[PDB]
C-alpha cells in the first residue's frame, strides 16, 4: 500500500516563530539598506527569545522592536497564552562588520503537476490547512484559536504513483481553554479540513486524527524548543525532493545556499508548467569561486517530454545562475523573506514570489522552434 | 559534466559542539536511567552556551560538568583558542508484548545503502567524513600540534554516463591553525598527511583540484565569529544528500523517538539489502501512523539494480526486521549511552567505532528468504 | 526648619524582593539537606526572564527550576494575565561547584526596638500582601512598595507621621478611587498608630496612578539591592555585603545578624535608648578585633563597661555565631522580604532578647 | 579597647565592579549623542558571561556589543590569557526602548586633602597605584582583579592614630612566586602611597593572605552592577537612602541628589565651616526643592547647624533641574566614576569634588 506523509506548521509553532524572527530581522535590514548581509539564528524556549548572529549593514534596526513585533503578528499578545510578545524575555548577541560562489554546494529544485502551485499533494495541502486554520484565526472567524499548529497529509498512491486517495489527516490546534475537544474536533474537520481538502480525493474510509495530544491551551515554546532552520522539509517540499542541506531563514540572498534553491525552484517550476515534464528534479553544482554552476543535473523521472541534455540545454540559455545574476533575476535584494518563513518557500498561492513566476515558459516554449 | 558534491565537518565545528553537547546530556542520563527520556537543543555562539529541552529521568547528571567536558574532549582546552571548556558561558534551561507501545509520530523515515564503499555508503559524503576523523585523529595523537579543532571538508566526485563513481573532481578542506603557521605549510601538510592518506589512488588524477583553506588564515573558529545549532548538519549526519528526508533531526533525542530510531533501522535494512547483494544500492521508505506500533506502509527504490523483486525484498524486510519503536529498541538494544560518538563524522557508513545499526547480521537472514 | 526622615520597604513582589528571595530560597532548599551546604547564588530578574548564578559546594539534590519557579508562584505569580507567570517566564540557570566591617543598631522607638520609618514602611508591605494572599482583597497584585515620612521633634523623638506614600499592583478592573480608599483604610489605618497621625497627614496611594503590570515586567531586579530596606532604613552604617544568596560561613551575613542581636540586648536591657554596634574583623583572627559602641549619649553605662559586657557575653568568632544562634538551618527565604530586623511575624534568632539578664547583671 | 575601622575598595579587574563600569560605560555612549538620554542599565558578569539588561530612552544608536568588549579590554582582559576575554566572552543584551520619596547623604572630613575618610581614601589610592602600574607596564605580572583593605586605628577623640593593617590581594601570572608578589606590592604598591608619618613597626602588611591569585575576574565569582555602594561612596563613614550610581542617567536624584550632597558637604567643610560635616537631604513627592535638610557636623562646625542649613538653601540649586544645570551632568563623565570611588577623586575632574561655593559660603 503506497502511503507518503508531508507535514506542515503555523506561524505559531515555535521552529516557525524562530525562522520568521530570524527573517523579520532580515528583512528590517533590507527596508533600508538592499545590500546588508545577514546571519541571524534565532532560539525559543519557555519565555525565551534568543537572538544571535554576524550581520553587516548601513541600516540602524530595533532589534528588540522587530522581535517582540513579529511575535506579535503571529498572534502572542495577551500573557494567557503563556508566551507574549510584550512580556517574554528578549537576549540579543549580534556582531557588526560593516563575484562567483562562496560554498561547494550542491542546491536542488523540484515541480510536479500533482496540484495547481505544481507542488506534491502531501506538502501542498499541509500547507493549505495551516494557512486556513491562520487565516479563521486573524480574520476572527474562530475566536478560540491560538497560534500553534500543526497538520500532517498522509496521501495514497497508485500502482502509477498517481495520487488514489487521501488516507490519514492529522491536524493539532492550539485553543482557548474554555472550548471541549468535540467542539475543536468537529469544528476543524468541518471550517478548516473539509474547507480544503478536494472532495474528490476523500472517501468513507479518510481518518480524521483532531487534537490526538488531547487538550492544547498552552503552547508555541513554552512546553517545548525552536530554533531556525528546523523545518526544511515543511519550507521545501515535504521530503520529495533531495537536499544541499543549508537553511534559509536568516540569510540573505549573498549565501546561494537561499538564492540558488529559490533559482532552482524557479526552473523546475517554469520546466513544468511549460509542459516539457509532469515533474522534474533540478540539481545544480556550485565550486568555490566560479560564478556558473559547474554542473547542472536533471531527474523527469521518465515523464520528460524532452531529452535530459536539451532540457539542460533550454535552463543554461534561459536562466542567469551566477549568484549576482540569481539576485538580479528574481529582484532578491528587497524585504520579501519574513512572508516565506511560514507555510512554504515553494507553491505559495497566497503570496507573489519571484520564483513562483512562471514567465520564463514562453522562454522555454521557444527554445524548441 | 555529471559533479556530485558532499560535506563533513569536525568535532570543532559549532554546529557539531551543539550536536555533541545534545547527545553528551542523553549518554550521561542513559548511563543511569535507560528509560531516560530526552529532548535537548543546545545552541552555541560567542563565548556561549545555552541548553534549553525537556527531560524526564531519575538520573541525576551535572549539566555544566558534561557540557564542558563534552567541549575539553573537541579540543578547546587551556584557553588558547579563544573558546574554552573552563572558561566559556554555559546557560542551562531544563524541564522536568512491545506492540502497545504504538508511534507517536506520522511520519516517514528514510534508509539508505550503496556499494560505492566498503561501508557502504556514497562516495562523497564517506570521503568527506573519513578527512574530518583523520585530521581530528591526527589533531588528538599529536602528529601535528599547529591543529585546531573546527573543520570542513567538500568532496566533488565525477560520475560517468551510467552514475559510476569516474573520479575526484575536486577537494575543499578548510582548518583552523595556531597562529604562528603560514599558509604553504598548512596546505602542504594537508594535502600529503590527510587528503593523499585517506583519498583511494585510483580516483586521483593530475586533474584533481586540492583546495586547502581557500578562505586564507582561519585561527578563531568554532563557536566564535560563528553560530551552532543542534540539528542543523541533517545532510552531514546522513547521506551527504543521496537520500530523502521526513525531516527529523537526530542529536538530543531517546530511541522513543522514532524520527531517530526508524532512520537507524531504515540504514541498518538499506545496508544489510545491499550487504546480502540483493541490490547495488536501495533507499528504504518506512510510513508510520499515530499510535500504530508496524510501520502502514514500506517503499524500497533499487533504481533496477535490484537481483530479486521489490514485492519480494519489501516481504523479506517485514519477515526478518521489527520495526516497531519498541521493537526497534530492543533489536538494536539503543537503551546505553551510545550517541555523543554519533554527533559527528556522521551516523551512518562508521568503521572506526561499532554502532549496532552498521552491523550486516541479518545478511544469512535475507540471503536464506531467496532459496 | 522640618526634621524629616523617610524610609521605605517593598513587598515580596517587587523585582529587587523576587531576586533575594529566589536567592535565599535556593540557599533554604540546600540547608534542608546539608546544614554544611557552602552557598553563594545571585539572581537577576527582567521582562520574562530569571537569570541565577553563582558558586555552590553541597551534598544536597535540588532542582534550581523548580525551587525559583514555586518562589515565584508563593509570591503570587500564577497567570499570565501579570506578565509575569512562574510557569511561564524564562529560568536559565550558571551553577558552579574577610577583613571587614559589620553593624548592629536599636531604638526603643518601637516594641521591636526598629527605627519607626523602617519598622512602619515594613509593617504596610507585610499587611498589603497578608490582604492580598488569604483573599480579603482579591484585585491586589504581588508588586507593592511604601515609603514612611516620620517628623521629629528637638531631642530626635518621633513627633508625628508627616506622609505614607503606598504604590501597589492591581487587577485593572478596579477603579483607583477603590483602590485608595481600600488601602487607606484596611491597611494605613489598620498600621499607623493613631497617636502619630492628625489632618495634616498626607496619604499618597498610587500617586503614579493605574498600576497593572509589574514585577520584573518594565522594572529590573537583582540580589543584593534593598540593603538599607533589608537592614534599618538608613539609620546605620555598612560594611557593605548584601544578606540573600549567602550561607552563614559568609560573616558579611552572620556578624550582622550577630550585630543587630546585641544592639537589640543592650537597648532591651535599658542599658542605652539606641547603640549602633561597630564590629572588625581581621583576616584569621575568629575574635573581633575591635567593638566600637555609639550610644548617641543616651547611654546608661560607660562606652568602655558596655563593650567589655558585649565581649563577656557574646561568642563573636564566626563558628562561634553560627552554634549560638543556630544557622545552619533553613530560616532564610523569610528574611528576603519584609526586613532581616525587627521581625515580629516569625522567629528569627538575632531577635531573641535572651541575653538581656546576662548584660543586666554584669 | 581600641578604636579601630576598616573601609575596602577593589580594582577596575573585580567583577562588581566590571558590571558598573559596563553600566556606565553604555550611559556615557548615550550621552555622547544625547544629552537628554534617560538610562536604567544593569550589567550581571559571571563565568564568560557578560549580561547587559534595563530600560532606556534616547535618540542615541550605540553598538551595545562593541560597548560591552571595549570597557572590558581597558579593564585588561584583551588576549586570551586570562580566562576572561573582551573578544571572546559571551554577550547577551535585553534593552527595551521608549525613545521618589527619598533620603540622599553627603559626607566630608578634613582627614586627606581630597576630603575623604583615612580609610576609604587609602583604600581607593592602593587599587588606583595597582592599576596604573599594570597598565604603564611597570609589572608585567599583574593582572586585572585586585583589592584592598585599610584599618585605621583611631584616637580617644576619633583622630587617625595610626595605619593598624593593610590587605591587598591582586590577581598574578602563574610563572611568579608569592614572596616576589609580596615584596613587589609593600614597595611600589604599599609604600609608595601610605602616609609614612601614620606606619610603624607594628603596622601589619597582609599582601595575598589567600595565596596563590591567577584565576579571577568573573570567572570562578559573579558581579553585579551596584553591589559596591559603601566602596563607591564613603567606606561605611555616611549614612545611606539605598539607590546605587552606576547605570543611571542624572535624571536619577538618588544619583544626581548623592552628587549634589557631596558638593555641599566637601564646600562647607573646604570653607572651615567644619571639620567633618554629614549633609542629609529629604525630597518629597512632587516638590522639586528638598522638603528637609539636616546636617551633622559632631560638634566641630564652627557656626551654628541652623545658620549652616540656611547658607546650603541660599548658595545650592538642590531641585533635581537644579543639579543637572549645576553640576552639567547631562556630559558621558560617568564610566570613570565607577571603579576607585564617585568621591574624593584627585586623578580625575568630577563637578561635585570642585570647591567653587568656598567664597559663597565663607560670605554668607
Ligand atoms: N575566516 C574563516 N575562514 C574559513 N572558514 C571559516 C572562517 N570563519 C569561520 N569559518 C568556518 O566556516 C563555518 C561556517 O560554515 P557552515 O557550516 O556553512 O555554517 P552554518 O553556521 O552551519 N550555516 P549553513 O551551512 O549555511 O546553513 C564556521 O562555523 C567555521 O567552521
Ligand atoms: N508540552 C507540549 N504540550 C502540547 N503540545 C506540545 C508540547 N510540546 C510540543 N507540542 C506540540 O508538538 C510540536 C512539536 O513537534 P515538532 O513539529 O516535531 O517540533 P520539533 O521537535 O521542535 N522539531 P524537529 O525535531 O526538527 O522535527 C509543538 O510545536 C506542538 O505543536
Ligand atoms: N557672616 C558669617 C559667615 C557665615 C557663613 C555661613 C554660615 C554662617 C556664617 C561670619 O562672618
Ligand atoms: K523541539
Ligand atoms: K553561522
Ligand atoms: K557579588
Ligand atoms: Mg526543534
Ligand atoms: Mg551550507
Ligand atoms: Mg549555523
Ligand atoms: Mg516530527
Ligand atoms: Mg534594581
Ligand atoms: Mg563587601
Ligand atoms: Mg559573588
Ligand atoms: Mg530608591
Amino acid at each position: 500500500r503506497h502511503l507518503f506523509t508531508s507535514e506542515s506548521v503555523s506561524e505559531g509553532h515555535p521552529d516557525k516563530i524562530a525562522d520568521q524572527i530570524s527573517d523579520a530581522i532580515l528583512d528590517a535590514m533590507l527596508a533600508q539598506d538592499p545590500q546588508a548581509r545577514v546571519a541571524v539564528e534565532t532560539s525559543v524556549t519557555t519565555g525565551l527569545v534568543l537572538v544571535f548572529g554576524e550581520v553587516s549593514t548601513k541600516a540602524y534596526v530595533d532589534i528588540q522592536k522587530v522581535v517582540r513585533d513579529t511575535i506579535k503578528s503571529i498572534g502572542y499578545v495577551d500573557g494567557q497564552y503563556g508566551f507574549d510578545g510584550d512580556n517574554c524575555a528578549v537576549l540579543v548577541s549580534l556582531d557588526e562588520q560593516s563575484i562567483g560562489a562562496g560554498d561547494q554546494g550542491m542546491m536542488f529544485g523540484y515541480a510536479i503537476n500533482e496540484t495547481p502551485e505544481l507542488m506534491p499533494l502531501p506538502i501542498a495541502l499541509s500547507h493549505r490547512l495551516m494557512r486556513k486554520i491562520a487565516a479563521l484565526r486573524k480574520d476572527g472567524t474562530i475566536k478560540w484559536l491560538r497560534p500553534d499548529a500543526k497538520a500532517q497529509v498522509t496521501v495514497e498512491y497508485d500502482e502509477d504513483n498517481q495520487p488514489k486517495r487521501i488516507d490519514t489527516v492529522v491536524l493539532s490546534t492550539q485553543h482557548d481553554p474554555d472550548v471541549d475537544l468535540d467542539t475543536i474536533r468537529q469544528t476543524v474537520i468541518d471550517q478548516v479540513i473539509k474547507a480544503v481538502l478536494p472532495a474528490d480525493l476523500l472517501d468513507d474510509q479518510t481518518k480524521y486524527l483532531v487534537n490526538p495530544t488531547g487538550r492544547f491551551v498552552i503552547g508555541g515554546p513554552q512546553g517545548d524548543a525552536g530554533l531556525t532552520g528546523r523545518k526544511v522539509i515543511v519550507d521545501t517540499y515535504g521530503g520529495f525532493a533531495h537536499h544541499g542541506g543549508g537553511a534559509f531563514s536568516g540569510k540573505d540572498a549573498t549565501k546561494v545556499d537561499r538564492s540558488a534553491s529559490y533559482a532552482a525552484r524557479y526552473i523546475a517550476k517554469n520546466v513544468v508548467a511549460a509542459g516539457l515534464a509532469d515533474q522534474v528534479e533540478v540539481q545544480l553544482a556550485y565550486a568555490i569561486g566560479v560564478a556558473e554552476p559547474v554542473s547542472i543535473a536533471v531527474d523527469t523521472a521518465g515523464t520528460g517530454k524532452v531529452s535530459d541534455e536539451a532540457l539542460i540545454n533550454a535552463i543554461r540559455e534561459n536562466f542567469d545562475l551566477r549568484p549576482a545574476g540569481i539576485i538580479k533575476m528574481l529582484d532578491l535584494q528587497r524585504p520579501i523573506y519574513r512572508q516565506t518563513a511560514a507555510y512554504g518557500h515553494f507553491g505559495r498561492t497566497d503570496i507573489d514570489l519571484p520564483w513562483e513566476h512562471t514567465d520564463k515558459v514562453d522562454a522555454l516554449k521557444a527554445a524548441f522552434k
